[PDB]
């Protein structure tokens, strides 16, 4: 069996219906697939994204904003989504483990992810968040310290930094749970962004896959498994000559990267994080595939885009 | 030292406004007092309430309620507050620990607290919660069985049950962290209420002190310390003949309780929880006092209303 960090994405909470019940139902389906990994002897360390969840929460912050009910900053909103999604996922996993007759503890740990204040991302925030405000509301926010950028035609929306994760505060706690064979859920939404030894909260968005890769390094995982919306990373994706990548090496991926095969923002971060993990220490593996593709496992072997040195 | 469950209440988050920043600063002050206990060798396992926090979150759920941004049910909102408050408190405690030069890690574990569906509370809900609705809105909201009661002159509110905890799902995980000298924050808001084999969420409010007492039993804590708004519990409270209770036995408290000295909904549950803990096992002590009164500690000994038997 392998100790693996499993980084869930949007596909893990595929529901369309934004209700808690619909998202919980989606996570139960996701958990059924994850339990396949447990049946095969793997030791899971799970993380997840929070795109639509934090997006809706941010809209809720604005809808009721007042002196008595002030909008919560982004870092607190991320913490809230670690709570909601962590609850839904841990609950769903327990259900599916029970259905399989398997006894295994699941626990969600709030996770603060440290970033460098000197990170170039802070001088140049590029992550748009929240609702589209009017120039007026924008200028008012500007005078309030926020950085807004008019999205020509759509309006003005707040932009925040996307810094690199340099450490996971709760890493040792997560390691402790790991060693006690407890399935942990952490780094939700890429983590609650904090800076410095004092762990000062900041409004930023940390890439979930790089946060997961940092966790994988800190807990000395054997593999980083990113589960997304495709069974295999492809070259010429969506094109007539599309080709699925199975076993790949870093040099191969670097060649394809320069040819522009991995869309920025979506697949590119996964490829970069996977390469980084494989380059971090000898005998490390990274896999990019989907939950559904776990049905194609060969024994305890996960198939998909498998990256090695 | 002694393994002690410290149950924080409203005054632990003493802020002049409801902003995240103000509440975080309030928790920093609270953490200063908690560090005092840690310096004295006590092994802390902390819990907290969430009344004002979940209240504002529920108002945010209502403000943007729509098909695309549906209001999250109470159990999910409780999970979200375990995330926000857990983040604020763990971050504040780390800051105060570092200031004291103490190398101790803090971790927040989402907590699902199990209740019995046959609990009398489900037949007679008593906890009003959420927004004040019109009579027409409440009428429609009650068709599926939910109970709404009119608050004359204010509106109609949902009234949920306050069932007793029969288990803390993550208890073993929390104990494992405790055994590894990690300060845990759990049972936030009394816990995410769940029922049955699938741990289905239910809209209810589990008393934070009863939840904390159950945790104290499950982790075999030496003491249950409830920190609230008074330095000492009193009899003839607010009357000219008011008397503060210091060392007191279970028998004495039972007499006082029967005399109606402890207000329902506020002090009564703390007294009942204290009695339950002292009677739960030999060599168990329960204390009810305030964070401020910790400044009057005699060495590693906490003064206040100390229950023994
Ligand atoms: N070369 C490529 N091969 C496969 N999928 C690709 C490629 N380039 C872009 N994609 C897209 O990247 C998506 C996954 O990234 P993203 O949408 O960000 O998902 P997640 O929520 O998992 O982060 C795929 O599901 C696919 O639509
Ligand atoms: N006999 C009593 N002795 C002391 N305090 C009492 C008594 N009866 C009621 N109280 C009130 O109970 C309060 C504590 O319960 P509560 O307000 O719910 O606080 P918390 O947020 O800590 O749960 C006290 O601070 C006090 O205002
Ligand atoms: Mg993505
Ligand atoms: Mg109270």
């Amino acid at each position: 069996g392998k100790k693996m960090v499993v980084a869930l994405g949007g596909n893990a909470i595929l529901s369309n219906d934004a209700s808690a019940h619909a998202q919980q139902q989606a996570l139960v389906q996701t958990s059924a697939y994850l339990v396949h990994l447990i049946k095969q002897g793997h030791r899971l360390i799970v993380s997840h994204g929070n795109g639509p969840q934090v997006g809706n929460l941010l809209l809720q912050q604005q809808a009721a904003d007042s002196e008595k009910n002030p909008a919560m900053p982004l870092d607190t909103c991320v913490a809230m989504t670690q709570g909601s999604i962590g609850y839904w996922l841990s609950n769903a996993l327990n259900q599916e483990l029970n259905k399989a007759g398997i006894k295994k503890q699941v626990a969600t740990v709030l996770t603060q992810v440290v970033v460098d204040p000197a990170d170039e991302a802070f001088k140049n925030p590029t992550k748009p968040i929240g609702p589209f405000l009017t120039e007026a509301e924008a200028k008012e926010a500007m005078q309030a310290g926020a950085i807004f950028k008019e999205d020509a035609g759509r309006g003005w929306r707040k932009v925040v930094p996307s810094p690199k994760p340099i450490d996971i505060h709760e890493a040792e706690t997560i390691n402790t749970l790991i060693k006690n064979d407890i399935i942990t859920i952490s780094c939700g939404g890429g983590g609650i962004p904090v800076v410095g030894q004092e762990l000062k909260g900041v409004e930023a968005v940390i890439d979930k896959d790089f946060a997961s890769e940092k966790l994988a390094e800190l807990v000395d995982a054997d593999a980083l498994v990113i589960l997304t919306g495709v069974d295999y990373v492809c070259i010429n994706y969506g094109k007539p000559d599309e080709k699925q990548l199975t076993n790949v090496t870093v040099a191969e991926l670097e060649e394809y990267k320069q040819a522009g095969h991995f869309a920025p923002g979506s697949m590119l971060p996964k490829i970069e994080a996977a390469i980084q993990f494989v380059e971090s220490q000898p005998n490390k593996q990274a896999i990019i595939t989907s939950l559904e593709n776990l049905g194609s496992m060969s024994g305890d072997e996960i198939v998909g885009t498998v990256v090695t040195k």
